[PDB]
């Protein structure tokens, strides 16, 4: 029944995504987190088990909802007049990778490759799920700072995985392969490791590489920053302008450069301060 469940707090952010607000599990003090979408705004829709019609963001976290803490979790939702309302679990203290890549600058490689591989396992656990996330980004990935844990979270842009071509796409246009801008077609994974490659890039670099159609078309990569020559490489891969030239999930993850991968809690004892 909603008000006398939750102690709502102060607005987190706002966006494409929706207007999420900081709160509290009235029975057990949990953090949570509040968003909120407008019926009106929802791209579109999808199918609970019993049938009941819900936003296919809804359909796509109850898919990805489990023990495993690489992805958010959502803990209900409910219905109202004009918008639903997801909780979501709140990690605390926590930021996200945008803010902490502002805030830091170019990241460290022993970081970068912790935090990538993080990114992998979650992408991975989706897939895997049914769930194709479709605007992965630094914006859409929490850091519980506490355990080094990375979270995807925002997936209003996502769909179920199909094998089949997708011919539409509304996810972050700097992060979209060149096929979505030439042709408006692309798959699930082909795409998805794409935008991997542009994540990896800002990790080390501290910027995205493209800003413009015609560059994210050319697939030119430049090194602003001191990188490795693995490094560079996996990016580079990720990066190929064919989608059957990219990587696998597996290939990425059996790259030289992603070798001695550290623990999660290591990474926050060196990298965090922790």
């Amino acid at each position: 029944p909603l008000e006398s469940q939750y102690q709502v707090g102060p607005l987190l952010g706002s966006g494409g995504f929706g207007s999420v607000y900081s709160g509290i599990r009235v029975s057990d003090n949990l953090p949570v987190a509040i968003k909120h979408v407008e019926k009106d705004r929802i791209s579109d829709w999808g199918e609970l088990p019993n049938g009941t019609r819900v936003p296919m963001e809804v359909v796509l976290l109850k898919k990805v909802s489990s023990g495993f803490s690489g992805v958010i979790r959502l803990l209900d939702w409910f219905e109202r007049p004009d918008s639903f309302v997801l909780i979501l679990e709140r990690p605390e203290p926590v930021q996200d990778l945008f803010d902490f890549i502002t805030e830091r600058g170019a990241l460290q490689e022993e970081l970068a490759r912790s935090f990538f591989w993080q990114v992998l396992e979650a992408v991975r656990h989706c897939h895997n799920c049914g769930v194709l996330h479709r605007d992965i980004k630094d914006e859409n990935i929490l850091i519980d700072l506490n355990r080094g844990e990375l979270k995807l979270i925002d997936f209003g842009s996502g769909a179920l995985l199909k094998d089949t071509v997708y011919t539409d796409f509304d996810g972050t246009r700097v992060y979209s392969p060149p096929e979505w801008i030439r042709y408006h077609r692309y798959h699930g994974r082909s795409a998805a490791v794409w935008s991997l490659g542009i994540l990896l890039y800002d990790m080390v670099c501290g910027d995205i590489p493209f800003e413009h159609d015609e560059e994210i078309i050319r697939g030119q990569v430049f090194f602003r920053q001191r990188v490795s020559s693995e490094c560079q490489h996996l990016i580079r891969w990720c990066l190929a302008l064919r989608p059957s030239d990219r990587p696998t999930f597996e290939e990425i993850q059996n790259h030289p450069w992603m070798q001695d991968v550290l623990l999660p809690q290591e990474t926050a004892e060196i990298h965090l301060h922790s």
